[PDB]
């Protein structure tokens, strides 16, 4: 009873709005084949589901594909008062100034969303069978192949009288006209949807963000690279008075010979230019530049939320794709200790990566002693060289653990309880960037504060894995380690997922030209939108505000990225991308406390990268403290002779500050080396109670309404009193 | 047009509801004389009001006093839908399950409240001309002098068929019947308001969170006092091999002696059982417990937000008592130069008791020269009968400096433009506060950290006030001083304030046995209704709170302060104040961000007064790093013998560690003195690091929604769906 017409056609063009008739809107497409016992079923299936929606009201043209197996489309529109007995269900806001749900005086957006939900709340009547949701399992399983809104027009050309909607995001908002261009941003959310619009929005804030913060990054670098002279450190180490006359311990008493401190100054005049004093001042601002990240978009909160509707309490209950039976009326005793141990199956798998970077540090050692072997037109050393290596090929390693994290992660994460639509994603950010918290940084985390230290009286470590060499540093701190695997890991990732990206169908574009309902032909967007998209986003602001003290480049490179990030995807948006639904959606929601689980954790380590790793707190005690009388030979404070004498000394010359032979408590930790880890970790204290108490005096002072947004609230009250009377 | 009777009276008994008719409800009264050119003003004032709540409608019984000068009261009663027709402006629930505005089937005090809005928004139609509050203006300043809400019946004993509801709060919750019984919280709602109804919800939270503490105050105090060996520390230093005849360098070096450590066993016997090691686990759960002070006060906010209404979007919008014309449409730049030298008024007047505690130490200096000179039943010793009458003196010069505050604190903040009714007081409460933050705890910020440190090379410190005599400390870290002075601080103010206090109208209830509408004569309640007392608690949190690293009794002193506290205000609240109008209220508003401030703060110093106060750190690092052969000449870890080889030596020895003379450096910070102070900043980072995560880590585990009230507002959902149809 009260089917559709089951056949219906007149294409025309490609252009066309309406069915047939004229003036009739177009919501939803769907398609299936039923050319040809199952099938039987699934006919049935689908064949009395239609008479759910014209019950409820809709008019359904069946338009055939002229060419392949993947046979007759369905067309759907709600008429008005269709469409307007469930913006009462809803809380929409027609058209200046806007009211909830009876207004004045439309578009495919909203129209496009409401026949969702008028299409996901209906019924199979089996036993409360499947809904449009679950026929997205039948999508997934049955008759149905793919139910999607209609996208505008042809992506590259422009009927006349529709409006070019998508025309315009190709000539002002997409790639290969008008790149370096201010955002259409409000026109996204009108065309795209509202998680859509709040990312570019996020994306549009995180770019002119990132350039108050790389302006500095280049005024500090700079700063690290106008003085020539270098004042006193890495200037006498190859002085023309010898100087690297040094004779230092070797490593691993196998084949490592009593090296010299010639072979530093090609290292450690790049070593000047990173560590000297702009970075004090760089990773000073950027703990306030992060604090300043997160307040000045929470303002950019609260105003998007109030241009546009995003609102809250609307009638989203469950999904619940899965299955599930029920006789307790509120087994979940056995479903608590299925959570205890799916969880911790992954906190078996997170162990896995820090088993693997012991992998990488391992071959680190065993391939330097080879690398020492074959020794001018690039001055490699058996040190830099080697630290190459060490960040290229493990590199690789973490491209290759996270491309196989990702098949595993949803295959899990469906066997991790997937309820409540929401709440599975949900469940994935955590358990997802976990993963790359500890992919990407622990390698980092390792030559930060494990690598450097704990050496051993005749420089007899403690031996990890058993007996095995323990590890040993270079002069200098041990920080380009980091900040040429930092580059590496950052600056390869930034080429792996645009240069992998924007050139693969950029070769698909010059192969077009040298050498109809046709839009279900584009990709499909999976249930995870952009979830990957906001995940590359998080990784990239953890390199800029993790390991920022070293390496103030980090924004120049995240700004490169960026302003191609948002174009490219922008691109793939439009030019690759099925045409999705416009749900709306709140604040970003579950990266939300991750970029604040970030801030609060950049201040920790951004103190400890400058003390634990950055060899200038031994300098700057040095200068202040041991070039006056007591414990040193000058007049006043300067670092005239420092590197002869702060070395330790063996009955050679190695790095740390223990007692010389001779000495009453000889080989063991002088006077000068609890001095400096005194003022180690005093700055540890001072610089996070100062950034902790800007966190506090920032958000405290200047608000989260700013100026308009609270009198443009108020200036809506202000006529609502007009209009209650 | 449309009066008042003007003169209605039949009292036959005090115990009426009615005017004279029966069945009416009474809500408010009204006082005012006009028996006798100013009084024909204010009463056609006066006269001409009444047509407005007549017009609006109500019923005026004018009931004339009997005795005195303060003539004819006046009644009202607002009827059924003239309450209604305010019950729909108000979003009020009426009786399970409760509705918004219409329900299925009352109660005086949601009849008190509505007719206090009723009443507030009138108008005297001058020039925009007075209102009620504006009336209460006229209460301060015109005809009438009292308005008011009826009490229910007289305090003591019990009309017959009356609901008792003060007379069950003298038997369960009041003084003289049934003090150690529990909490009748939801009638305390129910009867007096809300934000009185939270007071004691926090209060009632905070004496059973105290009670945790404090059960750790004497598993903690006990442990360091059922030692009777005291292992080393304190127990050669008098032992009977002399011991004490060690010289210490004396002070002033105008007439004090070079004393021995004799002197020392009677305070460093109670000094051992400060801080010996379960301040270590005493200082490490307080920050615990504050941690989850606050996180189980927020699970037990959002419940009795959701058991009682506390609605936030009425439609309150100002009052503002003071008086200001308007041109602008929207001086406010000459306003915002009176806001920065007003608030820097203060910023003038707080410097005065940090400029006072400078006072209090530079008489502790001086008296202590006379204390030196009178020298058995109580072994006092120069020291700490110096340091007693450093406490009790100055807690009067607190107590003085207190009182004289709050007078000038009321005469400056309506000077400091009283705005905003709400927002009035929320400007007090960050002035009044950050004076008893510093009125206070800077006499113990003295004690803590500016005390004990900066000394000389011979003894010869930097000499503050010019050349006068820096400050000295006793070995033994200076901690006697703070924990005698904190509990005369905390101990004193809680006699102060409730001795003086609750035996104040105890001579009053003995000295009347031995040796109507009546209910007007009891003590109006100000506008600032539970301001000092949410004071007295803020700073008693912050004694039990910032300073519990030494004396852990301090939870003890709070909870005999608070069992008390909870009901002698309690008691003064319906047998001493005027029933007041109960207004709803939300969480407790201006202090939750002062109890963030306070818990963020404390886990800051209760790090500091562990390492940089307690001599137990010089201890641990003499215990495990110097009784070896490194620097040390004992077999294993001990203090076998730490005084005589820890202090320094003078061409006499006095408390720090330089270096002795006939030192190459001799006289200057040692190899011991730079390896405390490494472990003294080490222990400040990781109990920073891990409270500050456990911080984290418990806010995130356990929600604010607990178990109960994520149910019980989605089994409210589970019946709207019921109803809604």
């Amino acid at each position: 009873d009260f089917r559709t017409p089951e056949f219906e056609e007149f294409n025309g063009k490609p252009d066309s709005l309406f069915f047939t008739d004229g003036q009739r809107r177009i919501d939803f497409i769907l398609v299936y084949e039923d050319e040809s016992g199952t099938n039987e079923k699934q006919k049935r299936k689908r064949q009395a589901y239609e008479s759910n929606l014209i019950c409820h009201g809709l008019q359904l043209e069946a338009t055939r594909s002229v060419s392949d197996d993947k046979l007759v489309f369905v067309k759907v529109h709600a008429p008005w008062e269709v469409l307007c007995t469930y913006a009462e269900i809803m809380h929409i806001k027609l058209p200046f100034e806007k009211s909830r749900m009876n207004d004045f005086y439309f578009n495919p957006a909203t129209r496009s969303r409401i026949v969702y939900f008028i299409l996901s709340r209906v019924k199979y009547q089996v036993m409360n069978n499947v809904n449009k949701f679950g026929i997205n399992r039948l999508v997934s399983s049955g008759i149905y192949k793919a139910a999607f809104p209609l996208h505008d027009c042809r992506f590259n050309y422009e009927d006349i009288s529709c409006p070019s909607e998508r025309y315009l995001l190709y000539r002002e908002w997409a790639h290969p006209r008008s790149i370096y261009k201010k955002q259409p941003l409000d026109l996204i959310r009108k065309y795209y949807g509202e998680k859509i619009g709040i990312y570019f929005a996020w994306l549009g804030y995180y770019t002119q963000m990132l350039l108050l913060a790389a302006v500095v990054g280049v005024a500090c670098f700079l700063y690290g690279y106008l003085d020539q002279d270098n004042c006193t450190w890495s200037k006498e180490v190859c002085d023309p008075d010898i100087g690297g006359q040094i004779l230092m311990c070797p490593q691993c008493d196998r084949l490592c010979p009593f090296w010299r401190l010639n072979i530093t100054c090609e290292s450690s005049k790049k070593l000047c230019i990173f560590d000297s004093f702009g970075t004090l001042i760089f990773a000073v601002f950027m703990g306030v530049w992060v604090t300043l990240f997160l307040e000045f978009w929470k303002r950019r909160q609260a105003e998007l939320e109030y241009e546009w509707d995003t609102v809250e309490l609307q009638q989203e209950e469950q999904a619940r794709p899965e299955y599930e039976a029920q006789c307790n009326h509120v087994t979940t005793c056995g479903k608590c200790i299925r959570v205890t141990l799916c969880a911790s199956a992954v906190f078996f798998w997170i162990l896995l990566i820090i088993a693997s970077v012991i992998g990488i540090i391992v071959y680190r050692l065993s391939v330097f002693i080879v690398f020492s072997t074959t020794l001018i037109q690039k001055y490699l050393t058996p040190q830099m060289a080697t630290s190459i290596t060490a960040s290229i090929i493990s590199f690789i390693i973490i491209m290759i653990l996270n491309t196989i994290y990702e098949k595993v992660a949803i295959m899990i994460t469906n066997f991790e309880l997937p309820r409540t639509q929401t709440d599975y994603e949900n469940s994935l950010t955590m358990k997802m960037f976990l993963f790359q918290f500890v992919n990407y940084y622990s390698s980092c985390f390792y030559i930060a504060f494990f690598k450097g230290k704990f050496v051993g009286y005749p420089g007899d470590p403690v031996y990890l894995l058993g007996k095995y060499r323990s590890e040993e540093c270079d002069p200098g701190g041990c920080l380009l380690e980091l900040t040429t695997q930092l580059t590496i890991i950052m600056g390869g990732k930034a080429i792996w997922n645009n240069i992998q990206e924007v050139l693969l169908p950029w070769v698909m574009n010059l192969i077009g030209r040298y050498k109809w309902e046709q839009d279900y032909h584009l990709q499909p967007m999976g249930k995870l939108g952009l979830f990957y998209e906001y995940l590359e986003m998080i990784i990239q602001f953890g390199f800029v505000t993790l390991f920022v003290a070293s390496f103030p480049l980090a924004p120049l490179l995240a700004l490169v990225n960026n302003i191609l990030e948002i174009r490219v995807d922008a691109w793939k948006l439009t030019t690759q991308f099925r045409r999705m639904v416009p749900e709306k959606a709140q604040d970003i929601g579950a990266w939300q406390p991750i970029m604040q689980g970030i801030a609060i954790l950049a201040v920790v380590t951004n103190a400890m990268i400058i003390a634990f790793t950055s060899d200038m707190i031994p300098r700057l005690v040095y200068y202040w403290s041991f070039s006056i009388p007591p414990y040193g030979d000058h007049t006043y404070y300067t670092m005239d002779g420092y590197i002869n004498n702060t070395l330790s000394v063996f009955n050679c010359r190695y790095r740390d500050f223990r007692n010389p032979p001779g000495h009453p408590q000889e080989y063991k930790h002088n006077i000068y080396y609890w001095h400096v880890i005194a003022a180690k970790l005093a700055f540890i204290i001072v610089m996070e109670h100062i950034i902790y108490s800007v966190k506090f005096f920032i958000s405290y002072a200047i608000p989260d309404v700013s100026k308009i947004t609270k009198s443009k609230i108020k200036r809506e009250k202000y006529l609502t009193q007009k209009l209650l009377h």
